[PDB]
């Protein structure tokens, strides 16, 4: 699935990114469009033999388990399979993981070389949340 803009950021919103840790939902927003272009199926092999899955891009060393990448450390406790689905509920929920587990979002390449610093308000302009 490829959401739209509003789109996904009603679904982030209703599955508790309003605010996650001091982190606007314009953030989650803009993070997700530059990893993945709202692509939910996104996919993306790494130079390291690791490999980022979903919405967010999440990365396969740390967070899930493939079964491709030696030494994951597999910190979600998910297949990465897991996470190439229409429904957004187990990349949030990992990414909360990830955020608390001592990264913030500086664990999203796209967020702290692209998002952090600008007007991620413009991200969810219009949508009413």
């Amino acid at each position: 699935k490829v959401f739209g803009r509003c789109e996904l950021a009603a679904a982030m919103k209703r599955h508790g990114l309003d605010n996650y840790r001091g982190y606007s939902l314009g953030n989650w927003v803009c993070a997700a469009k530059f990893e993945s272009n709202f692509n939910t199926q996104a996919t993306n092999r790494n130079t390291d033999g690791s490999t980022d899955y979903g919405i967010l891009q999440i990365n396969s060393r740390w967070w899930c388990n493939d079964g491709r990448t030696p030494g994951s450390r597999n910190l979600c406790n998910i297949p990465c399979s897991a996470l190439l689905s229409s429904d957004i509920t187990a990349s949030v929920n990992c990414a909360k993981k990830i955020v608390s587990d001592g990264n913030g979002m500086n664990a999203w390449v796209a967020w702290r070389n692209r998002c952090k610093g600008t007007d991620v308000q413009a991200w969810i302009r219009g949508c009413r949340l």
